[PDB]
């Protein structure tokens, strides 16, 4: 593989789309690689990590409990509810809802949790309160995945998302237990985590949340590193490509390959 920046450029040429990426040390925030890091990209399901950070902040303040059971109705469900459609009789706890949102990308779980933090506007306010002045959530699932060209709704930048993830995971804004919970939910991703491990060399840590839109977008927020350590945050977003989902996936994987082969920068 080529050097990471060279591979990112090649991916734009092959996809005819825009790529945005940051690679950052998790412990310190050192930025190693920036490419279109201040340009906007749709978050898609990657927003669910920030959502559950806001839920955990409420738990830490005594305004929520991960144990609290939410009884919801079938009319509350939106498209793609693999976990939440199974619990119309018995409900789900707040913590189960976050696990479903992050680890299964369950959309109805995410909307139930979004309500608890004051909707898109409440989540955006939380972001402002932790010093992210760029990321914005405007819509609910599934409309937030529309990814219309030129639309600023439901977007982040690679730089803002990486900094926000680092804040949630490490800055002691969340309690120790809450930081550990957020990390574990990402470690437990079932959508892409197992597939990524099956193509990662031995020794590499992964934790992640992915997102997708049928209108030529794709993204991942990840923790990655050798020696089984979550050394770096890697954020990659794609937009405005006509390419197949498979080719979007392959190009993101190719950027990862370039990082792995050229890690010590
Ligand atoms: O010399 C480095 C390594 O080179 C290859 O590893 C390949 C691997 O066989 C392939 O499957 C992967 O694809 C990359 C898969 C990307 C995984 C995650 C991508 C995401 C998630 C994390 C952030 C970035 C994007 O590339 C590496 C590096 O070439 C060898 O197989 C391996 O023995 C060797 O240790």
């Amino acid at each position: 593989s080529p050097q990471p920046l060279e591979q990112i450029k090649l991916s734009e040429s092959q996809l005819s789309g825009r790529v945005g990426m940051i690679e950052m040390d998790l412990a310190s925030g050192r930025t190693l690689t920036a490419w279109r890091a201040d340009e906007r990209f749709p978050m898609m399901s990657t927003f669910k990590v920030v959502l559950c950070g806001a839920v955990l902040a409420r738990v830490d303040a005594g305004d929520e409990q991960l144990e609290r059971k939410i009884h919801y109705r079938q009319q509350d469900l939106v498209d793609y509810s693999p976990v939440s459609e199974k619990h119309l009789a018995d409900g789900m706890t707040v913590g189960e809802l976050c696990a479903a949102a992050i680890t299964m990308s369950d959309n109805s779980a995410a909307n139930l949790l979004l309500a608890t933090v004051g909707g898109p506007a409440g989540l955006t306010a939380f972001l402002r309160q932790i010093g992210d002045n760029v990321t914005r959530l405007d819509r609910w699932e599934t409309e937030l995945n529309e990814a219309l060209p030129g639309d600023a709704r439901d977007t982040t930048t690679p730089a803002s998302m990486a900094a926000t993830l680092r804040k949630l995971l490490t800055s002691q804004r969340l309690s120790a237990r809450s930081q550990r919970q957020l990390l574990q939910w990402m470690v437990d991703d079932r959508v892409a985590g197992p597939l990524i491990r099956s193509v990662l060399p031995a020794g590499w840590f992964i934790a992640d949340k992915t997102g997708a839109s049928e209108r030529g977008a794709r993204g991942i927020v990840a923790l990655l590193g050798p020696n089984n350590k979550a050394e770096r945050i890697v954020v990659i977003y794609l937009r405005d490509t006509p390419a197949s989902m498979a080719e979007r996936n392959q190009q993101i994987a190719g950027i990862g390959a370039a990082l792995i082969e050229h890690w010590q920068r």
